């Protein structure tokens, strides 16, 4: 007649090899029986061999509830109309759920092409034995950009929230890991993909953390698609593509439960109440025996915060997404936390000056000469501001981390030169008794340079490291005996030894490294103030002294876990993703929440050798 | 046998009614003659009669290229697992173009179902007649959820740009209008279309501008694709939804050529160009006969334009689409050259300031007595600071106006204040020569609270209507005679004549609103010095006076085009679209560009008023 249509009743795991006309079509006839509760997912097979350019292969596949239908060879879009041709394809067939406990289920294979050649194909549907992943089991597979795969996750009895981790050994195919609802269809493909869900673009790690809050079905899907061009990673006549596969691994675990919130919010009151415990009882006992910043700041990130809650691309907020526990609509709640130790030292700190000045006071009521012509003037008009300042680091750090980001960055870490600026002003203002904010502002801008070239050419690497040293050297003889002579041993390597560290990884993040020539410049002048001390007639109280060995150490730390995530931070987020890591401390906190611990903690105790190292001074 | 599988050989623009069982199919033979020339595109369309609920239709659509393959009733997705039913299907078939000049074509439908009862459909192929599209010919339309539509536009002989516009006449389908190359497959569905090419969510009107390097096939298709939910434009089993359906209308016009950009230009150059012409001849002839904010702006707006221009997602920046004329990068290129009557007035208010003091100098150097004690004394560190705001206000809002937006928007406006307050500081510094910074930033922080609750509850405007008027009272009798209780009869009545115009309103932007208030209140003030003088044994020269008259006027056409758009940006882009307008002046400046031109000569203005104002009581 016109065509010719054959009717092949199929089986399983079986490969049909066949030709098509033209005028002829194959329909094939599967048959499984699906039971209610070990769902296992079907999945198609084919391979078209050696095919001319004439006229694809046309296959569609008709289920009870659903048609799937496509084109071998494949061919799929680049970028500027570049187009890749596959061979080979391959997808797993959603199905609902049955309200029978177990029923038989048809569904028909159909074959067909308009080419007047006799193509040859390859079709062999195969169930699949490892569907529904398991709690704490990993499990690894493979996939192309012609066969995407998904796999089922359901909550066992009892567990709230799960964080699917998924690892790959190499870089670039460039992944997508959607997490859908079980409800049918199931957008594998390179455009149905990101319509809904909450997908993250991988490289060599992916982690998102799923709700079963989310999902009444109790259950999830979990879509693997890999995508022909590898820019959105970081990379460089149809082109045959199917010499380029991914292999990955899955793991889905449980979550912290609820304790890791309680203990790690009692882990925080619990040594920064012990502060005020600290203070409290060594000052009792021993004595008697700005908003410029705030609102452009916080009402972007609220803006930008929910995006992601509303949409589900995880691309977009640079969160550690292996240790970021979300409460409420925060997605990182562990990096909140963190900085509790500015908030509650930065405002110890104005205490202890409140007392200190409100002592003083009634020197002068009762007349005392020392307090007029003894020990060096009061200003404490600065040491407010340090007060301050202290309490507006863990402020604007607590709001870039709603979503760390290129934009959101210069937030915290521009606003802590600022507090290191006032100590380098309050010794000057100390020893010279008779400005720095356009250098701070310079800094800034310099940083605001360094952002719009923080990926910036090695060129421009070079110029801030050749400008560094000249501003090294120049800063060397403004405060310049063999002593003095000391001075410029240490103060000129030190930055050698941090300009040339700067070269050896030129770290995608720059202002953060600005801090650390911040600190370790900083760092020496406290030694250049102390040794004029011991150099001299002037002496060191064991107060004062006290508070220079801990303060040094808690500034070795600090500047430690502060390296430990220094290059934590890339372009192309999938990048960034590769370098995040568990939890390390009660695992809530990681490297960077040890930063926020510790460098509160460094710099309220070098505000105390300020307060109290020209305090021998008195008499 | 198995299955029955009839073969009709169909026919065009007829329908044709059959029945489907579990063991049925129709396969019908279409064929059309194709012209390399004159495309028409092909339409299907299905619809089932009184389907049951068992097991829909299955349908496809194999051409010589590509399967398309549906299933009737179609189910559409909502947000929160709602389903809709569509019992009536559509679609344009995309095909490829031809190398021989004419050649016939052939294609398949193929209906078939699984259930056991007898479903009748119903099928008619119908050509399109009014497919490609026609420049400056309007054209009418319809679309559901089910039934998206495009067409195609190819570019005339020599027209490098134009301009899609989409209206309708009714707001609550809401539709997505892609803009795709020519190469199959279109992606027209609702997970498919935001896949690439460059949307535009609509409600009532749509504007994308479209340049043919772009597509080297120098044409392109547009893709109408209608939204099951109407969240996404402010609105509020299966649920069948084929009564809701969309009209709309598709115009595309040329661009302007390239005289529109430099008639442009030479119209910013010749009206401020002719000032220092102006100021230059008036002051020979007649005589001898800030950085903190510069940095976290500008950097984020790179960031954040390059993203619509590498996605092509424009609901994001809110540009005035119906006038963006792009140039480079830039997409709205005439809202850029509106602010440089900031950059060359408020440099040029400078330069009056360094003669006015350096021909003040040689009166000392003169010994002149008058220089000593006649005239108010001299305090050119204010005016070198309006001089300098107005430079940085045309350069805070040429960086707001590369993608206007929530979050981007008080750099402009909130900066304006500023240089409204300097007036107000420096009339209170004239008469009372012995700060405001905290209001103004108070009043920012208002406004970021207005910007927290921009389109916050009337609750909150009823509280900021109340405050305000406590503080018109407040203020009142700061400043406080017959001529006194004169202030206060205007000084409170124009306060009530706005906040009363805010309730009528509600204009969700805040900030621009708080503008009216400073000017309407500003401006009064003048008032009330000048009466001061008039009413007294004070005078005014014809110099001062004569710059009365003229930015006593020019405040009144800018605080009119500053009215014409105040609604003109509310949620949802898709609503703030609604209120696009064509360009006024020259076919390339719009009301708002209008706005950037006479702000800048009303205050320039008003800064000339203050230096001459006090300038008879020299003697
Ligand atoms: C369902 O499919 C199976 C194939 O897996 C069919 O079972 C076959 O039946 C034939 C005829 O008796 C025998 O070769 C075997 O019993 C089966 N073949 C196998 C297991 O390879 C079965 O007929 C199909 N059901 C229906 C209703 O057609
Ligand atoms: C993923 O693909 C790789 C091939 O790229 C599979 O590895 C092959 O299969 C087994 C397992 O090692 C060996 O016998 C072959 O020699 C392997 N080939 C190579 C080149 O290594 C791997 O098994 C696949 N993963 C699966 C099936 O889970
Ligand atoms: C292409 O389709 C057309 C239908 O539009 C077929 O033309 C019909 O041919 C029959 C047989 O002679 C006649 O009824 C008319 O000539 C046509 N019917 C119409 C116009 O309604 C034509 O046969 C098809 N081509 C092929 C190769 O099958
Ligand atoms: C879009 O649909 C409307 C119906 O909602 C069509 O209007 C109908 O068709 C013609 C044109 O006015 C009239 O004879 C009918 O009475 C109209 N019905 C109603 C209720 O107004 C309109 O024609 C369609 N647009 C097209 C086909 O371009
Ligand atoms: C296939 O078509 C040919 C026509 O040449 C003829 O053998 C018959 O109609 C069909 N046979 C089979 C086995 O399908
Ligand atoms: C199982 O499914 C069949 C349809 O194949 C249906 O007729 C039957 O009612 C179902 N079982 C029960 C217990 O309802
Ligand atoms: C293959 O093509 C030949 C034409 O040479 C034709 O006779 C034959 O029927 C086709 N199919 C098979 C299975 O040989
Ligand atoms: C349809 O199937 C029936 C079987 O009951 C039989 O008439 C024949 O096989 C087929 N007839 C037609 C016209 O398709
Ligand atoms: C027109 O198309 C046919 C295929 O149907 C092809 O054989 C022929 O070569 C084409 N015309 C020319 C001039 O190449
Ligand atoms: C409709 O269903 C009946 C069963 O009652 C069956 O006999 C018949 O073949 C079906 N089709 C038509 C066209 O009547
Ligand atoms: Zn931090
Ligand atoms: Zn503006």
């Amino acid at each position: 007649g016109p065509k010719n249509v054959s009717q092949k009743d199929a089986e399983f795991e079986r490969t049909y090899v066949d030709e098509v006309n033209s005028e002829l079509v194959n329909i094939y006839t599967f048959n499984h029986t699906v039971t209610r509760n070990r769902t296992e997912g079907v999945r198609v097979s084919v391979n078209v061999l050696n095919k001319q350019k004439g006229a694809p292969l046309l296959f569609v596949v008709r289920q009870k509830e659903a048609v799937v239908s496509f084109q071998v060879p494949l061919i799929l879009r680049g970028m500027f109309q570049r187009k890749y041709l596959y061979q080979k394809v391959e997808r797993t067939l959603c199905q609902p759920p049955t309200k029978n406990e177990s029923e038989i289920q048809f569904f028909y294979v159909d074959v067909s092409t308009l080419s007047p050649v006799n193509t040859t194909y390859q079709l062999r549907v195969s169930r699949m034995d490892d569907f529904v992943l398991r709690t704490g089991e990993q499990f690894s597979f493979n996939t192309t950009a012609a066969q995407p795969q998904y796999f089922k996750y359901e909550f066992p009895e009892g567990v709230d929230s799960v964080i699917v981790k998924v690892t790959s050994n190499k870089a670039f195919p460039c992944s997508v890991i959607s997490i859908q609802d079980v409800l049918c269809p199931v957008y594998d493909l390179d455009n149905n993909v990101a319509f809904i869900g909450m997908y993250q673009t991988m490289t060599k790690k992916a982690a998102i953390t799923v709700q079963r809050k989310d999902f009444p079905s109790n259950s999830f899907y979990v879509v693997v698609v890999v995508k022909t061009e590898d820019q959105a990673c970081g990379g460089s006549e149809p082109v045959d593509q199917g010499h380029r596969q991914k292999t990955l691994s899955v793991l889905v675990s449980q979550a912290v439960t609820s304790e890791a919130y309680v203990s790690g919010m009692l882990f925080c009151l619990g040594i920064f109440l012990s502060f005020y415990l600290l203070t409290v009882l060594l000052a009792c006992w021993e004595n008697w025996r700005a908003v410029f910043y705030a609102l452009p700041v916080v009402q972007l990130v609220i803006t930008y915060q929910t995006v992601v809650n509303v949409t589900g691309n995880q691309d977009i907020c640079y969160y550690n997404f292996l240790c970021a526990h979300p409460l409420g609509n925060l997605s990182a709640f562990n990096n909140i936390l963190s900085n509790l130790g500015y908030i509650l030292l930065g405002l110890l700190f104005l205490l202890i000056i409140l007392q200190r000045e409100i002592n003083h006071n009634r020197a002068l009521l009762r007349n005392d000469l020392c307090a007029l012509e003894c020990g060096i003037p009061k200003h404490f008009g600065l040491f407010y501001a340090m007060g301050t300042a202290l309490m507006m680091e863990g402020l604007l750090s607590a709001c870039y981390h709603v979503c760390p980001n290129y934009t959101n960055f210069q937030f915290d870490t521009s606003f802590m030169y600022m507090i290191a600026g006032l100590c380098m002003l309050k010794l000057y203002q100390k020893r010279h008794p008779d400005s720095a904010y356009a250098c701070l502002a310079i800094v800034i801008f310099f940083s605001v340079l360094g952002v719009v070239f923080g990926k910036g050419n090695t060129a421009f690497w070079i110029v801030f490291s050749i400008i560094h040293i000249i501003a090294t050297l120049l800063l060397s003889t403004q405060l310049y005996y063999v002593d003095r002579m000391v001075l410029l041993v240490m103060g000129n390597v030190i930055n050698w030894s941090l300009a040339a560290y700067g070269l050896i990884m030129r770290p995608n993040d720059f202002a953060s490294y600005l801090l650390a020539i911040g600190i370790c410049n900083l760092l020496l002048y406290f030694a250049f103030y102390i040794i004029m001390k011991l150099r001299s007639g002037e002496r060191i109280k064991l107060i004062p002294l006290l508070c220079i060995v801990c303060t040094s150490v808690v500034w070795g730390f600090a500047l430690f876990f502060f390296f430990q995530g220094l290059s934590t931070w890339q372009k192309t987020p999938a990048e960034s993703r590769e370098h995040n890591r568990d939890c390390i401390l009660l695992d809530f906190f990681d490297d960077h929440d040890i930063w926020h611990f510790l460098s509160s903690i460094a710099m309220f105790g070098s505000f105390l050798v300020l307060l109290t190292l020209d305090d021998d001074l008195d008499t």
